């Protein structure tokens, strides 16, 4: 048993409640596994949309959150009310908002094989055009992602909309 | 959204409680998805060990169950007490026992690519040698599996231990 014995999940969540809040906000259950199993807390808001080449499974265990999405070309909102499960198809752009303190969502995805890339995108609040997109070989979420986001926030050139010139707030 | 909107999971489980019991016993949440998401009920006991080439994630939502396993070469038992989560590494032989009526376990695995095969095994209760093993390209669980099991139960030749001659009960 490379990942240990079964264990009580609510107890696990309580014991890590101090990570399920800012600044870290999320914690991965098992390490070096093909299934990436994460518990995400709150509060947290973000402006980035994730373009994940594989599926994402959500189970909102405690509290509520929601997913800003793009569907057919429209800004839509998928609610994760407490007790909801959701399976997100590949490449559906999504920006999870987790406003509630003390909330917990089980998120399961899997390791991306070599050459299968994740995208992170920002759209313009004014005209809705794509503002900036970074493709990344996601090997470690908590590690390849903060500095990527920091560079977008720190460059007005990246935040500048190619269509209307509005500078995204970051 | 190829798999629909979020939805309340406890409600879903209640509404399918009549499938989470014999003869069917389990129900898959979404169809034609890369993540195979299943809710397994009870009661059910079985003698087969599954050799799955990919990981299996368990979350025992209601009631209790357990997993007979082989580890290093020993018969071991992994308990799924209500509220336990568990991640099973690939190829660890496992035979889930689900004795409790009205129980529910979330089981998540993924579609096997072409040429990656599942194995199903039976061991001898007397000397512990391997008695019979079928490799299968698992494309649909509820479909390729009953007739496979029916053939093992129906053939004393398959149940006959190569080491000691005891005929497995099936
Ligand atoms: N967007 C997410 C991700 O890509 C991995 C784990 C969690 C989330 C999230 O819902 O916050
Ligand atoms: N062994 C299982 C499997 O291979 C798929 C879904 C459920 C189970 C189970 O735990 O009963
Ligand atoms: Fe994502
Ligand atoms: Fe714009
Ligand atoms: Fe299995
Ligand atoms: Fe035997």
């Amino acid at each position: 048993l490379t990942y240990g014995a079964p264990f009580n999940f609510p107890r696990w969540i309580d014991e890590h409640a101090h990570l399920l809040k800012p600044p870290v906000g999320n914690r991965q259950v098992w390490q070096d596994s093909d299934f990436i199993v994460t518990v995400v807390g709150g509060p947290n808001h973000r402006t980035d949309y994730h373009d994940d080449p594989l599926e994402e499974f959500f189970y909102q265990l405690r509290g509520n959150a929601y997913l800003n999405l793009w569907v057919d070309g429209r800004r839509e909102r998928a609610d994760l009310k407490e007790g909801d499960i959701f399976l997100l198809p590949p490449h559906v752009r999504h920006s999870p908002q987790r406003p509630e303190a003390g909330s917990a969502c089980l998120v399961i995805e899997r390791q991306r094989p070599a050459g299968m890339l994740d995208g992170f995108e920002w759209y313009c609040d004014a005209c809705g055009h794509l503002v900036h997109r970074v493709e990344v070989q996601l090997k470690s979420a908590v590690t390849d992602l903060p500095p990527l986001f920091e560079s977008f926030y720190a460059s007005e050139d990246k935040r500048r909309c190619p269509h209307c010139g509005q500078v995204h707030p970051g």
